[PDB]
């Protein structure tokens, strides 16, 4: 064949497009071409080469919700499950943000680091809180996620849930007894940022919900 799995006759498996910096394996992920991805890996393609934004074929599979290629990639021992994009984003954080539930759990079960963080000190749980991804929050919390971890602005996931108006996820954090007293760098409590951004429902939750025999 003149071309096989995006690779032109006799070219390197690691060659990258000028436009996106993507390799054949990145493209197999985006097109959900399970067979191509399998053949490329058997030919020893590097599953951790980064495109122009630092994404590996695994970030690409998550972004394209390609379950087939995704499975193939996480089953491949050499795949860096915690690969970071140029802003520190990992496949897990990415899965939490896009709300691709099946992948988040599969990543965690494959031992992805639940407490890894992007360049802003944000963990997958911080993000699940920010986008109000309840299911991701529950699974991360059940799997060792640090509920009170502070990012670089000293914001906890709860702080972020308060900031963004993620009512349901702030509730999950409280059901897990997250510390609602930890403030950000401006000394604001999740309650203070919730009031400032007009999420009165969350302010109420913080003042009454699941308190110490005082709720």
């Amino acid at each position: 064949a003149v071309i096989s799995d995006f690779i032109y006759q006799g070219a390197s498996l690691h060659n990258q497009t000028d436009r996106t910096g993507e390799t054949a394996l990145h493209l197999a992920a985006r097109y959900s071409r399970s067979d191509a991805a399998k053949r490329l890996l058997e030919a020893s393609a590097d599953a951790n080469i980064q495109d122009n934004m630092g994404r590996t074929p695994l970030h690409a599979a998550v972004s394209a919700d390609a379950q087939g290629v995704f499975q193939i990639l996480i089953r491949n021992r050499a795949t860096d499950l915690d690969a970071r994009m140029h802003d520190g984003t990992t496949p897990l954080i990415l899965a939490a943000r896009l709300a691709v539930e099946g992948m988040l759990e599969d990543l965690i079960n494959s031992h992805a680091d639940v407490n890894a963080v992007d360049d802003l000190g944000k963990s997958a749980l911080h993000w699940a809180a920010a986008v109000n991804n309840v299911d991701a929050a529950v699974v991360l919390l059940k799997n060792g996620a640090n509920k009170d971890m502070q990012n670089n602005r000293e914001e906890t996931p709860l702080f972020l849930a308060a900031r963004e108006g993620s009512y349901e996820t702030a509730k999950v954090l409280l059901d897990h007894f997250a510390n609602r007293d930890i403030t950000d760098h401006m000394d604001r409590l999740p309650r203070d940022i919730a009031q400032e951004r007009m999420h009165h429902d969350i302010v109420r939750l913080l003042d009454e919900y699941n308190l110490v025999r005082s709720p």
